[PDB]
């Protein structure tokens, strides 16, 4: 029997640009098998949950450390846990689709070719390069739901995927 | 910040005998650096807990496999997850002291020498040979409250202690 997160109290507007990512910009070559797709930027939606839902006092994995430089509120734990976004961004990443993650390239002449985390729960994404830029503080929080061990997470980001840990929202974690 | 457990919403009444070790029977000897006290019967008590409180359907870690041969309700998860029972009882676990565990002389003629879990939540000891008799269904249900990894469970027992997860009550787990 899989666990459904517990209940939102609100709503969370994705503080970040979000996107549509179905036009093929490009076919996949042979050192990078996907296709990298037209990022369409959309108007702002909200995650089912509010902001305090995810917050709490167990302290962030920080994954990759961009939470180490100072004090945030910490996160609700019951089974929420934050991802790697970095490590979400890697052709590794891509090649397992644990999460579903595709190559998109913004609008614009200058528009940089990033990576994007798909958001089920609004039907969106998301760039990791947004989330995850130096103190942007952005967070990938997704829900740990298998059962083993009395809902006690992994040490290893590799075994994580939307099936055991799907995305619940992607936030900005305030300072505290 | 230590994390405190959630509220109990009713009783629940130690399951198996409780005791007072408090009278020395025998002093500290060189192979063994402990008394073995003198373990007097008290009248039943009651957890702050209930036994539903408990409960829920994440899997018990069972450390020992006592958990393994059926189909038992689950764990509350949340944070609370089952002790290692046999471990308790091992000459380290005592030398070490992580929790209060007295060794005990049972009363009468032919009352076995065995290792009782100190239980704060109603001033009294548990052997946990009773416990963790074959097919017993006995479980120490601690609360996890390190705050490191969003409240997630370390893999090795030996990391626990009264301080990290201490003791919430001892159960038997009903099946499923």
């Amino acid at each position: 029997p899989p666990i459904d997160p517990p209940p939102g109290t609100g709503k969370y507007t994705c503080p970040f640009a979000i996107w549509s990512l179905e036009e093929v910009y490009e076919p996949p070559t042979k050192n990078r098998p996907w296709p990298i797709y037209n990022a369409v930027e959309l108007q702002p939606r909200e995650f089912d949950v509010a902001l305090k839902d995810l917050l709490g006092n167990t302290k962030w994995r920080d994954w990759d450390s961009r939470l180490s430089y100072t004090t945030f509120r910490g996160c609700r734990g019951n089974g929420y846990i934050d991802l790697d976004a970095t490590y979400l961004a890697t052709d590794q990443a891509m090649r397992d689709q644990k999460y579903d993650i595709r190559e998109g390239k913004k609008p614009g002449a200058f528009g940089n070719i990033e990576r994007f985390i798909y958001l089920k729960s609004i039907n969106a994404y998301c760039s990791l390069s947004d989330i995850a830029a130096y103190h942007a503080d952005g967070v990938i929080v997704g829900f740990w739901r298998d059962p083993s061990s009395g809902g006690a997470i992994p040490f290893d980001f590799t075994k994580f995927d939307k099936t055991k840990c799907p995305i619940q929202a992607v936030i900005v974690v305030p300072r505290a």
